[PDB]
């Protein structure tokens, strides 16, 4: 599959800090049972920089059981350390993921060689489908078309792309150096509209944790091609994709699901569990607007 | 009125670099018969900030008696000194234009409400509608959709915006602060196929001065609703919006129309009549991917 | 001489806008008086984007006429249009200037080799020594150290640069490409003191325009390598280098002199005769620290 | 106590991507031997992103070893999870550390609050002396001046930062926030020149582990006021901290060493063993330049 609307899921813990398994395994049940076309386990929204190797290996055990083949697991294996990557990525095959989620490393700044061989050494330690996430936002570097249509040629296992470069031109560039078979996938909620008409087929998306039915929906209508319909869903979104964002996602997708569901919005530090009254005022604007709020 | 593709019109000189009129009403009576929906001489691309006052009039005016209301003249009236912008948006109004297009001031770098009180006193000064230029990679300045927001809403002549901000998610916030009635339209070609999902209507369009054609039919088919045709039309010209901003779009686009049109190459230093071969080939590749050229 | 505190001289208006001639005349005699090194008249802070031709003409003789050769007259000459900055430098050299200080093309964003020819032909066209601004927080585009270079090595009046970049290693690379004996003025106020550390011989000064004596102190101990003394100058005028351009420095410079010496706040649209609350208090607290204040 | 040359140490690895003891203690000996006055273990010139938590703190271990209380030992505790952070500055500590360097979290992009909540968890757990490393180009984020000076005041054993924002007037907006005796140390080679000349008292250094005494004259020469024999040494340095960093730091730092003393150039991926012959030829020039080659 890797299409439609893809939820790169929070990782609830309770108030000690601790992961909170039956609210990761209600949460998952829940965005399958609304829609959600695959999931990403462990990525940014996750929380994957403040799990331990131990937790972070076990949400992924987790997502893999709950989900029970339903729709496809695209597990969170990303590290700035190939090391890392490479354990992370073999544990998550053992474990019966369907894909991997791969960032571009992130603070020590390699070259687009340094991100080829990165990329390679994953690609030839594990049998599954990776999907490169590329965010020069978080990561600084940022994966050129020509390094990752390298990467495309030399390796059959690497599929597609999350592109959070937040430059719709570069879907475009990608179409030509990949191939229109290269699997595009937005890593920005506020652009999937854009993304898709300039070649995309989904969105690994942060609201989907919000409003995963409006967001599957949302994916459905550019799939069957229903632009007009798609950019209403957008008109009813986006002042939650934008409110959400305000302060760090995660902390703003925690708030708005404590007040539809009721979810703690406890997260490790350095995130933090409070936001400042205007975002969650806007928040609050959002959810009713778009009708997940009275 | 203000829709589809939107020549931003070269101004060809002479090798004595005086305007070369001739020419100039050549271009424009092919960009109409080909299809072009409207057309913005002096803007950007044609050469605004190295003609005189004087010149940049004259080549106003010769756009509107060449077009002979067959199409929307929105004439360039920009400056970063509101005098002059004024100056030139009531000679184009006097002239016979049908909308003025104002870029946000640049070098002198104005607050907000600068940008504010300079587009205020353009409107009070003129009848005509005008559009707004926000285009941050060359003024610096960025008018937040807050700021234009509160310029419709003072402002019955504030009507659109030729957005050149690059970043999609602001169609959608102009939507809100403007309303889905504010015409928008793209002021990047690479991105003028996702800006239209998001609610753009057109784009001002430098690879139009090239492919006036190919680029009517593009807008056509996302006015249709067309998208998967409009992908086709990308797929198709891409390499040429790519091309033509290797180096500055004016030489990009002089050249390529050297080479279809027996265009003169000549422009006004800063600017260069030669570039790179490197560039000129990718041009050319892409001329011959597009079908121009054989 | 081209070194020590320079200042770029604010044009003073009357309410209606016009040229304050008086006002200029007596603003010019006091930064003689207390001991400024040299004056640019009608660079960026003398609003030399919102002058008509003929009054930044203007401005540039009365500049010539007060300093009556006391110290040099290095007058703005600056255009992105290579044919009005020869116009303007043609103009200054003819009334006498001592050099001419030109800024890189804004707004149009030519090449390297578009700068080189810009800057060449202005060469070509006088006798009198140049100094390069080079600033792409406001023209974007960015001379490198090798263009730079090329320049010197082709125009013995190709003679130093102001150097607005904010990047410090900068003045160390254009040692290397441009001579030991290139003379480098700073471009920033709050970091005149490390520019000088690196080479520098003096800075092109804003705040200069509201501290004329403590800026030419703090120059003067630098020149006789005191640096412990001209961060002692720092420490006293930080505060007012960053009040000054909490907004448009001009418009923080206009105030700063209103307190001071009751100069008038009038500048000319896109820049605002008014500035926020918050900025003004700043202001008042760093003329109070500097001492010009009680 | 924290002043003058401190290099951020190389961490040496065999042929099998294991820590060189030998080698690193070698590194270490020959560092203070040659004037380096203090010494920052698994920083990220240490490759602290690809080292385990275990090896990151045996070459912490190591380093106080070697170092025999000879020059103070600032090591290396950072991580964008506080959780991470707390445990390697709580190991340093008991291992016996002098100080510790605590990286601004990166990746997960915290608040200016975040940041607060971090750092103020680190000095809540140890007793030792931090310096806060802000390293904007890395992790994206930006300690304010306002967040810094919150921190000082706070906290007593928050006592510097490591500065590379490279923007040198931010130096004096810390001297106004966290006071004149925090003690500010340049995070870039290249403006540790014009840093000191701010206010900065010393430099973390990539650079000092390729020339060591010259990296220590030169701050000497600093903190005599001998400005003019500083410039004297950036003449001969600046080429080296050039092309030590014309790919990543690291790596022309071993490529550097590998000439001078044959040095393994091994690193761990995703930073590569190799550079380009452009990068090797000017790092070849620099080392004769300065002297430490023939
Ligand atoms: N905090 C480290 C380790 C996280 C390990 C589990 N994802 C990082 O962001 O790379
Ligand atoms: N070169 C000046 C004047 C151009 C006047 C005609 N458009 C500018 O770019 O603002
Ligand atoms: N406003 C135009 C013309 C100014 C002419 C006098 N300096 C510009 O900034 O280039
Ligand atoms: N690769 C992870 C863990 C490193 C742990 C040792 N410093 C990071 O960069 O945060």
């Amino acid at each position: 599959m890797f299409k439609g609307s893809i939820p790169a899921l929070i990782t609830p813990f309770t108030d000690n800090g601790a992961v909170d398994e039956q609210a990761f395994a209600a949460h998952v049940e829940w965005q399958i049972a609304e829609g959600s076309n695959g999931l990403v386990p462990v990525g940014t929204t996750g929380e994957s920089p403040t799990l331990s190797h131990d937790e972070h290996k076990r949400v992924v055990e987790l997502c893999i059981e709950v989900a029970a083949k339903r729709v496809p697991v695209i597990a969170g294996a990303g590290s700035n350390n190939t090391d890392e990557a490479i354990e992370l990525a073999l544990h998550a095959q053992d474990a019966g993921a369907d894909a991997l989620l791969v960032v571009t490393p992130y603070y020590n700044k390699p070259t687009q060689k340094g991100l080829f061989a990165h990329f390679s050494a994953v690609a030839e330690a594990v049998k599954l489908p990776i999907v490169i996430y590329n965010i020069p936002p978080r990561s600084v570097v940022d994966m050129s078309p020509e390094t990752m249509g390298a990467l495309v040629k030399a390796h059959k296992n690497i599929v597609g792309v999350k592109d959070a470069t937040g430059k719709l031109d570069r879907v475009s560039e990608q179409r030509i150096s990949c191939g229109k078979d290269f699997i595009q996938l937005s890593g920005e909620d506020s652009t999937a509209l854009g993304f898709n008409a300039h070649g995309g087929v989904g969105c690994i998306s942060v609201s989907a944790n919000v409003a995963p039915r409006l967001c599957s929906e949302f994916q459905a209508a550019m799939l069957a091609g229903d632009y007009a319909k798609a950019l209403e869903y957008q008109d009813r979104l986006m002042p939650l994709h934008r409110a959400i964002f305000m302060e760090p996602g995660v902390c703003g997708t925690k708030y708005a699901l404590s007040k539809t569901r009721g979810c703690n919005r406890k997260v490790r530090s350095p995130l933090m569990s409070t936001l400042e009254p205007a975002t969650e005022a806007a928040i609050d604007a959002a959810l009713k607007h778009a009708g997940l709020m009275n």
